[PDB]
């Protein structure tokens, strides 16, 4: 048995709002995985973020007893007992986006959010040409928000010496975050930029700088259709796209690999699947 797969051993993709359109990203490389090992992959999940309805229907899909699940977890904690009795009776999992990494999985592939602020860093920091005051609007408190902060921080003090950040709480909340950057930038006239680090950041801060008046450069956050409407138009400089195609595609290759075992080895643990900027010349290819 090689890598020719068996379209009987079914594998599958959990997800949480399983109709969002980020999963489809995902879930084409899931089934672009499977396009060539020729395996069964199937697209399943909980339609709303519940937690308790999460670990419901992936013990139906344990219940359908398939050799291999690359889950995304609601919680980094929540999803920690259910997985554990999936792979105590014989089934390889790993995580894809949102890891539960106190579990038993075997690998994680997502996002590295520290060299996501990184990236971010070195695409913003010439646009407003390594001068000037830096906003990074994010939730504080937020694990993945504060790596990518700290990536972008750290960038800057290493690359760009003349650039210093305000930090800029949205507080999960895009009313609270509007008020909170229209604060920023009444205080700090040497603003050139804002990092928008997550969802809320990627909505009140292009709301909090047009009602500024003010011309800075802007960039968002992952590829929703708000966002990417605003790079066309030419109202931010870009946004930074998550690797969701290579979440899908390399899940598959670790699970398949694990599932029957043609590696000696454990897998490895962790897969970077990288960000990409997403500006004029490829926000074609990240519509809907």
């Amino acid at each position: 048995k090689g890598y020719v797969g068996d379209p009987s051993d079914e594998y599958y993709m959990v997800t949480f709002l399983s109709g969002i359109d980020y999963w489809k990203y995902c879930f084409e490389g899931f089934e672009d995985a499977a396009k060539a090992i020729g395996v069964t992959a199937k697209y399943t999940g909980q339609t709303d973020t519940d937690v308790s309805g999460q670990v419901a229907v992936l013990e139906q899909v344990i219940a359908q007893k398939p050799k291999g699940i690359a889950v995304t977890a609601v919680n980094s904690t929540a999803l920690a007992d259910t997985i554990n009795s999936a792979i105590e009776q014989g089934i390889s999992v790993v995580c894809f986006d949102s890891d539960s990494p106190t579990s038993n999985r075997s690998a994680y592939l997502g996002t590295g959010n520290y060299a996501a602020g990184q990236k971010a860093a070195e695409f913003l920091v010439p646009l407003v040409n390594y001068k000037g005051k830096i906003a990074v609007l994010y939730t504080v408190g937020a694990e993945n928000s504060e790596s990518r902060v700290q990536g972008f921080e750290d960038w800057c003090k290493q690359n760009a010496p003349e650039v210093s950040l305000v930090k800029v709480n949205d507080a999960g909340d895009t009313t609270v975050a509007a008020d909170n950057l229209a604060a920023a930038l009444q205080a700090n006239d040497d603003i050139v930029g804002v990092f928008c680090v997550d969802g809320v950041a990627g909505t009140a801060g292009p709301t909090a700088v047009a009602e500024s008046k003010k011309d800075l450069r802007v960039l968002a956050f992952d590829v929703d259709v708000t966002v990417l409407d605003k790079v066309k138009s030419g109202e931010i400089d870009g946004t930074v796209a998550q690797g969701m195609y290579n979440m899908g595609y390399w899940s598959l290759m670790m699970l398949y690999t694990e599932a029957n075992g043609l590696s000696s080895k454990a897998l490895p643990g962790n897969l970077d699947t990288g960000v990409v900027i997403v500006t004029k010349d490829n926000v074609d290819e990240y519509y809907p």
